[PDB]
């Protein structure tokens, strides 16, 4: 009869693409792409995500918390991600500031992108070092404390001096005060009122000049002294005064300069920030929601598959990455019993087949290992930069977008090439295995074997299920069927 | 006689490099590099390329079209690529503007980089909303229409008020007006003249102040009131007045502020732009020229080979990409009849050979498939970002150049590595094929063969042309030559 | 007796990782990672590195050399790398300039990053072309020459005209003057003094206005006229005047404008720079120290191994690149005499072994070739972009860091993948070799061979050391041992 080994044919259900064989029909395959479904925002499964600077604070917006307003002095917690849910934050709890006339509008979003936020316990510039020495910080008639007594902002001091008259100008210098690895943020401003008011509290009637130089540029301000826009973004009514503002940042080993004349509002406490973290644009949190990753287009999504297809957008957490077209991976053998590799005996005793389990387990193990190696591709991390904001200037934003687009395109192309290579490797390893089975088959058949050449052998005896289980198990001697075993090496 | 199979040797002509075997001489090779030849600029084979804003307009420059001058109101067509053929555009059809005193010089090049250009049907700021109620746009004695009647610009209104005196200042706010995915571009300015004139048309004799804040920064202007540079870039002679200009851009959900005093030239209609497209730096078009891709160094070039060697420069269309050094790909077999793989019989009847076509076609098919896969490398696309201009600031330009250089270097390295890998794979696949021929050879020779082991076999009979063509065709039985066929599987 | 061939087992000492086989114990391995040790700064083994602008000059700081001070006019040498050893360079040899009030502080660090530095032999704006014609450059009572005679700077001219009174304002234009591929740097300033003084030298008592426009932006200056900061950074004591400065840069085909009033200090000679080179941040040079590469974290380091593990920082020269985790490469065979591939004969004559050298040399050659190919990964170069400074603005610096980090992470991931692939390839090629030996073995045994199937063969005679050297050498005939040779191909 004829005994040989090979694979088992089956009905093909999927089609895969290689680099040399084109399209190959295979019985089974694994999908490595999916379409995410939208979901609400929530906390990451890894840690806390920040949406509001002071969740404990009530009646305070982000601008009030950033400005160190009285009755907005809560404790800021830590987080590993942030949501930018307001492109124009508002304030409601002190004297009116003309925010959309300088650059101090996007302050909370600047503080949003650091894990560690702490408030300075000192003062940016000593109060006893000014040119005109008898200076005090004037309490405001509007910004009352919790009890109701008048108070100042807390980070921006309304200054008054002993002298009342025209002044040529005074210059001051500011140095770094936070630690070595910390970012220092401060604010300073100017007071604007009617002509009669300034001549009563400052002694001048003409707009004054202020100059600020910092390791970000120069800024000249000569605020108008007269007609004002509408009164808004304040808790006090019938106010004839306005405040101009300007914020500055500093790193280790840096300094800046300020020149001013009558009507200057001095710096106070400052912010020390550290540990940059990513931020994403979306909506406010929803209670009791935990997701694997945050996507700026879909929301809270899981990661049931290493790659996904659909709209492209920023994401933070443990989520799939963009891929151009659907992909499939071979999970079986080429098409045309219990396992794939098996033996077969044909003759006048009908035809009888068996199965090998150890051999067929190795192929599945290799396929799983290759799948895991491909999966490992979506975890290139361990380098987080300071990043930039989202409403600064067109050129910077477009540069960031170009960088992200280049990265995404290159990663997608690499993924496609790797998929093709792995498909081809599996297809070839199948043939390797079927060949490797043949040498095993011929080792214990003796020298009376009459092999067909194409994997099949001829033997002069009949084989039954006992023969199949013997050759599969390994213990099979031709002698027990009556053919010569082999010559001993000992003459 | 002795019958075996193998490849047909040949004279080597080229040398190729692998990762393990060093330098290998092969009979034939395919070149994958070439040096392009320069050619004139022209239209892309895919679509239209834009060089002039209004090809139908006559007597108008790009500055006049961008400024919505009268008699320059043509239709702006669509295109997929642009050429920046003027780094300093000029104007000749209205009142003089001191362009190289602000930032409004590169206006046509700003409009050039969008596929869809459209002119607003409204007005940026309503004409009734100004603080002074009776306001009118004054026609100018210079900017005449086609007939000859006096006219205004059309995007910049000369404003005059009822009152004539010293004014503290007025502030206005500008909001987004184009659609969600459209970029809004507007311009505004101020009037400069001699001391005697302004006291008659505005009532002041001192330079005034203008302040503009936008999501690009702050801009303060106190134009001089006196000596003026020469009169140029205009169609009107003997004019004592000049105009200062400034342009601003806006996206969805954004706003800006303008504070001004006496002598302000208000905004009018604006531009809505969309669909960013790439631009390249070169010359004007030449009539009736169509090329495959546009290279900023060579011009219109074709793509006869996926890679090219030479100078590096920006390109738009379907063109090769930079490669460091020449490359070659194996297109044959190793060196030392009709096809390569074939049989041979040697004996007392001389030596007779045959050729196998089915196997020798498979190797060429695999080579072509690998070549196509490697060619597919140069089409990483499908993500175009807004990009930037060419005369903005040194740091931004150098950042763009750095990104492009890094991308090019990485692509060149990847291409070289892939070339080496494919060379080695092909050389090994040949050996695979010659081995696979041997099992085919031994299937139909029977059990009486006395194979040499090294691909050759010994049979005890002579072979003629019929023997060779029979074994190549496949139908060959030892029984017809008088040797035992095989043992039947049926006892 | 039984004769076969294979590898020699040995004691396993190292463990390596593949993509399918997991962890494999191997006899020998090669390490491709190391920890650098810090060392002093010095010159590169390739060329000269620049730390001081004029090493030959004595008594002059970098600011004085950049400002073309008298007695600081030495020759500037060439270099291939630069060290930024001062984040705040100082000056000590002329009239005081309020440096930290504009942007002219980091002038030496701007001249530092170009290989070719040359001082112009002309003048930026011809001195006989001003609005008021009788103009002169006033010598300073402070900035004396080496002899002691009064002198000017040499790059910045103190201007005085015939007229003395209020002036409306004057405008000048500056065009490119260096060659086509050269960067032009110029400086200009303004004079500040006390009120009574200017009325004696200029005829005014009020702060004046100066405006500069260049292809980098706008800059307006109205310096204060009165109380001054302390007197420092000069060689002259008891001086009541100060100078404000501003620097501008220009490329080919660019132009700029300056408007000024009374009290303007005019431009003089300028700088032409070319050939950008990289810079690193560190300390001053140490005499007689040469290293293979410069690392901004460790100092002068050598390159004993293509990859290194530890802290990440910028480097210049021929140095390794960052890698996440330690790596090892197979340098032997799988674990369980002179070489590894060898024969063995067993029988009643004990057991005897031999070694093959020609086969075992090929595996070493292949391993070394693959190692060289992997090493070649760390030489991606031949594209140097102009780069930027380190103290400009937060956004630009952060963008640079983002680009560098993206590059580093991608390179590390690629290196890891390639190491895994090469490990697998070597492990498989060993098995290839051991199989390939068997066909050679069976070629010269004759047709009476009784192969065991798994590489071993049975022969009917005894083999001695002579038999082993015969089979390894190749000359071995069964007839001289008493077996049939083969059937002759000629009937
Ligand atoms: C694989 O997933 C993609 C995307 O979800 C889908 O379009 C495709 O039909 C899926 N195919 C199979 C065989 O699962
Ligand atoms: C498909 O792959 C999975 C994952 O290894 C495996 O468990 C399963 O058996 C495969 N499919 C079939 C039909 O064997
Ligand atoms: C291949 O093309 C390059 C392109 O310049 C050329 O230098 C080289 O000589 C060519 N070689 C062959 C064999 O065609
Ligand atoms: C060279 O390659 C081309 C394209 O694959 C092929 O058509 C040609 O036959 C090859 N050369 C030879 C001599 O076969
Ligand atoms: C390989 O080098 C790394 C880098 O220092 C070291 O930690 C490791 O111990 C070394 N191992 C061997 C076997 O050389
Ligand atoms: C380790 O590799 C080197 C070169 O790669 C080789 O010279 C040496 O023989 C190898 N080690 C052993 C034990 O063979």
């Amino acid at each position: 009869d004829k005994i040989c080994a090979g694979v088992a044919s089956g009905k093909g259900t999927h089609r895969v693409e290689t680099i040399t064989k084109g399209e190959v029909l295979v019985t089974n395959a694994i999908n490595m792409t999916h379409t995410p479904t939208s979901g609400p925002f929530g906390d990451l499964k890894t840690g806390n995500v920040r949406d509001k600077l002071c969740p404990t604070c009530t009646g305070c917006t982000d601008m009030d918390v950033a400005l160190m307003t009285p009755t907005c002095n809560g404790v800021i917690p830590e987080a590993i991600a942030a949501i930018q849910h307001e492109n124009r934050p508002l304030q409601s709890k002190c004297n009116p500031i003309l925010h959309d006339l300088g650059n101090t509008r996007q302050l909370p979003n600047l503080l949003r992108k650091y894990k560690k936020i702490r408030k300075s316990s000192g003062i940016a510039f000593p109060l006893a070092s000014y040119a005109d020495q008898p200076v005090i910080s004037n309490p405001s008639g509007n910004c009352r404390d919790g009890n109701g007594v008048e108070s100042e902002f807390g980070s921006l001091l309304w200054l008054t001096g002993n002298t009342k008259g025209a002044i040529t100008g005074e210059t001051i210098t500011i140095t770094h005060q936070c630690n070595n690895d910390e970012v220092m943020v401060l604010v300073w401003g100017a007071w604007a009122d009617l002509s009669a008011t300034m001549n009563t509290i400052y002694g001048v009637t003409t707009p004054q000049t202020y100059v600020s130089n910092f390791p970000s540029g120069r800024f000249s301000m000569s605020p108008f002294l007269g007609n004002f826009p509408a009164l808004a973004e304040t808790e006090a009514t019938t106010a004839t005064g306005r405040i101009y503002l300007r914020m500055e940042v500093l790193e280790s080993g840096q300094r800046g300069t300020i020149q001013y004349q009558r009507g200057f509002m001095g710096p106070g406490k400052f912010w020390c920030l550290s540990e940059p973290i990513p931020v994403v644009k979306g909506a406010v949190k929803t209670n009791g929601a935990v997701s694997d990753c945050l996507h700026e287009v879909y929301g809270g999504i899981s990661k049931p598959t290493p790659f996904y297809t659909g709209n492209r957008g920023k994401s933070v957490g443990n989520c799939p990455k963009w891929v151009r077209k659907p992909l499939l991976v071979v999970n079986g053998t080429k098409a045309r019993i219990a396992g794939w590799h098996g033996y077969s005996s044909t003759g006048d005793h009908g035809t009888k087949v068996a199965a090998d389990l150890v051999s067929t387990q190795k192929a599945m193990d290799a396929i799983t290992a290759r799948i895991n190696n491909m999966n490992k591709m979506t975890e290139r991390a361990f380098s987080v930069t300071d990043s930039t904001m989202q409403e600064i200037q067109k050129e910077i934003k477009d540069l960031d977008k170009k960088i992200d687009d280049v990265r995404a395109d290159e990663t997608a192309a690499q993924i496609e090439m790797i998929v093709l290579l792995e498909n081809e490797n599996i297809i070839n390893a199948e043939d390797e295995h079927v060949h490797a089975l043949k040498q095993k088959l011929t080792k214990m058949l003796g020298p009376s074997a009459q092999d067909m050449g194409d994997g099949c052998f001829i033997v002069d005896h009949q084989c039954k299920e006992d023969c199949l289980r013997e050759i599969v198990s390994g213990n099979y001697t031709p002698s027990k069927y009556g053919m010569d075993e082999f010559k001993s090496p000992i003459i």
